[PDB]
């Protein structure tokens, strides 16, 4: 019953380690569940909606994740701080890299896609900003770029340097370096100035 | 001869303010151009192959731009040296937004157009790092990050940063802010921590 829209979903995962969306066949996504193709179409539209709600329980897996070091402050400097929140996203993603890398692709394709993605970015920004501005107020981070458009360009960049590394794209910077990158970028921008 | 090549370009980026790439016909292109069909493939095997020369101007143009900034050293402080290289890409590409906008969505689908941007991507990023380690060996800059870890991320940024602007994309960094953003980001990651 559920058990199987769960199979067709770890089915298609697998299946994006090897190869493309487009070389995914819906029979190849049922054969793998165990199920038939009409049975596939109870469960989903296609094999674009079966990336969608793998897409969606990552970004979502990752939201949550960002919530709960939000709720619970890890005790520690402004340095560590920002490198746990980064690592909430370099860990969920580098830990669904085929979901990632298609779920990236298929902005340019699916609609859905496309706003799901634009909808967790801006909570992301919006929350980058909040604690820019809350950094602010304290008088550890002086007043220099508005907070909003600061938080943007350093998500914009998190995003194209995280994606570029998991794909292995050139070029990109080693995945083993992308965490202090990243993060010394955050810091002193935030910080300095 | 020639300008026949230059009509079926100057037709192809005029299009692509309007739509995309895929609701561009060979036709539409070799209309516009004031030629027919069959005289298209002779100067072109395809309208991807439009999209590839144009966007290779268009590159070569911002390299241009940035080999005549880097043997006429503009005479200013570390700020606006920076500002400076930033504005090239800022105005080449925001002057062709189309053509950016189409050879960035074709990066998924052209393996030349992956490739071109690739080369050109490596030969930005090595002169960022040039400079950086030509502003550390000066005393100017600390010894913090790789120099080549660094340019790479910063460079990436701006990639995300700077078409997400011009693509009007929600979210983006106002286009009228794009360059003092990234810009305050270079300057604090590079002297900062
Ligand atoms: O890296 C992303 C989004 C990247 C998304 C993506 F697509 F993977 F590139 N950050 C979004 C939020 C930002 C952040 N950390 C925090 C906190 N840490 C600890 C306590 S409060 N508050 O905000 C961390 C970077
Ligand atoms: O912004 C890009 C590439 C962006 C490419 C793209 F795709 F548009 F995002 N930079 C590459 C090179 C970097 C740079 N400036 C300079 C110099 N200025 C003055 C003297 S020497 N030396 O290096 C400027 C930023």
């Amino acid at each position: 019953g559920d058990d199987r829209e769960l199979a067709i979903l770890a089915t298609a995962e697998n299946l994006l380690e090897d190869r493309p969306l487009a070389d995914i066949s819906v029979d190849d996504l049922a054969k793998g569940a165990g199920i038939s193709r009409p049975t596939f179409y109870f469960y989903f539209p296609s094999k674009e909606a079966v990336l969608l709600t793998l897409l969606d329980r990552v970004v979502n897996q990752a939201d949550m994740a960002l919530q709960t070091l939000a709720e619970n402050p890890a005790d520690t400097d402004r340095e560590n701080m920002w490198r746990t929140g980064i690592n909430v996203f370099f860990e969920t993603f580098g830990s669904h890299k085929a979901v990632t890398r298609a779920g990236q692709a298929a902005r340019a394709t699916s609609v859905e896609v496309a706003e799901l993605w634009s909808t967790f970015m801006q909570k992301w920004i919006a929350y980058t900003a909040a604690v820019i501005d809350a950094e602010r107020d304290r008088g550890a981070a002086p007043r220099t770029l508005p907070a909003h458009e600061l938080a943007t360009a350093l998500n914009l960049m998190n995003e194209r340097t995280l994606f570029a590394s998991f794909a292995g794209e050139q070029p990109s910077v080693p995945e083993a370096r992308v965490l202090d990158t990243l993060v010394h970028i955050w810091v002193t921008s935030i910080y300095g100035e």
